[PDB]
């Protein structure tokens, strides 16, 4: 088998980006954001408390006729952005882009941090880390693609983010139209559950690549590209006016100046992220300082290549025994 589904930016700053997901029978369409930096799918639902659901489309499972309660199952989880949720879970079919799987844990949320209060666009998250960082007590569930892979074509799925525009997960196939010349494979990790791995080095514009070790997560669930303050440091420094800002909590710069591009380094092969892609634009509503992409990961305690990373490339998430990564420019 194999699915796809289109997945769009909920802003004009693409902050994140939302798929439809189909749960329960008849199905429950909710917006979900694929996060491949966690591992549980959660959702707003019809038992969130009521002060905590501000425009989200809910999860009720007491119309869903296959829907069954997992007894004595609950679930919390706090993401490394200070933000939190928990709940129970029910069993349920779920559908992405035609795929279908039966019996997946679908944890309905009981609570809700703020911020997920605070966007409505978001229904909840669809992780798609390794299984072993599912939160479900007292037993751990597996993820939406970990429940597929068997019965996929082939033991992978794909991300072709869009910069300002839609983009596509696939499931069990890679599709050769969506990118320029070839994948290049890279090895992964998976002792911290994470897809784990090491960047070659990097490039600041038409600078000379720096040959240097840079173990980080592809995280489809984070929107900036975090890394080492000394990567972070010299790219910078190559945009007049850029100052790091405590009071702002990173890096921020003249909307009047021009952003270099980044490149990261695949083994041999190049990733190159335009400077358009680093612009989050004004800290405030008309404001002329503006909001960097490329952050320091210090005290992240992890680098993180979120989606202003990898919009730049087609991203094949090879679900084999040993688990790789591949990158291909597009």
């Amino acid at each position: 088998s194999t699915g796809s589904a289109t997945t769009t930016p909920i802003d004009s700053l693409d902050d994140a980006y939302i798929t439809p997901v189909q749960i329960g029978t008849p199905a429950q369409t909710l917006n979900l954001d694929f996060d491949t930096g966690s591992s549980d799918l959660w959702v707003f639902s019809s038992e969130t408390t009521a002060s905590e659901v501000d425009g989200q489309t809910i999860y009720t499972p007491s119309k869903s006729t296959t829907a069954k309660l997992l007894s004595g199952a609950t679930w919390s989880i706090s993401y490394g952005d200070g933000s939190s949720s928990s709940g129970d879970v029910y069993t349920d079919t779920v559908s992405v882009g035609g795929l279908t799987v039966t019996g997946q844990a679908v944890e309905s949320a009981k609570k809700v941090s703020s911020s997920f209060t605070e966007d409505s666009t978001i229904d909840g998250l669809l992780g798609l880390a390794f299984s072993t960082l599912n939160t479900v007590s007292p037993t751990q569930q597996k993820t939406f693609f970990d429940n597929a892979k068997a019965s996929l074509d082939s033991p992978v799925f794909t991300a072709d983010l869009g910069y300002h525009a839609p983009g596509t997960y696939n499931f069990g196939f890679i599709d050769t139209t969506a990118y320029t010349g070839s994948i290049t494979y890279t090895a992964v990790s998976t002792k911290q559950g994470f897809w784990e791995w090491t960047s070659t080095g990097y490039a600041v514009g038409s600078g000379t690549f720096k040959s240097t070790s840079i173990d980080g997560i592809a995280d489809t669930g984070t929107t900036l590209l975090y890394l080492p303050a000394t990567v972070v440091s010299a790219y910078w420094a190559q945009v007049s006016g850029a100052k790091s800002s405590s009071s702002v909590g990173g890096y921020v710069f003249p909307c009047s100046a021009t952003l270099p591009s980044f490149t990261f380094g695949v083994g041999s092969a190049r990733i190159v992220i335009p400077g358009d892609y680093i612009d989050f634009g004004p800290i405030s509503t008309g404001s002329s300082s503006c909001f960097g992409g490329i952050q320091s990961s210090a005290g992240i305690g992890i680098n993180i290549f979120g989606d202003v990373a990898l919009k730049a490339a087609f991203v094949v998430f090879n679900g084999a025994t040993t688990p790789t990564l591949g990158f291909a420019s597009k």
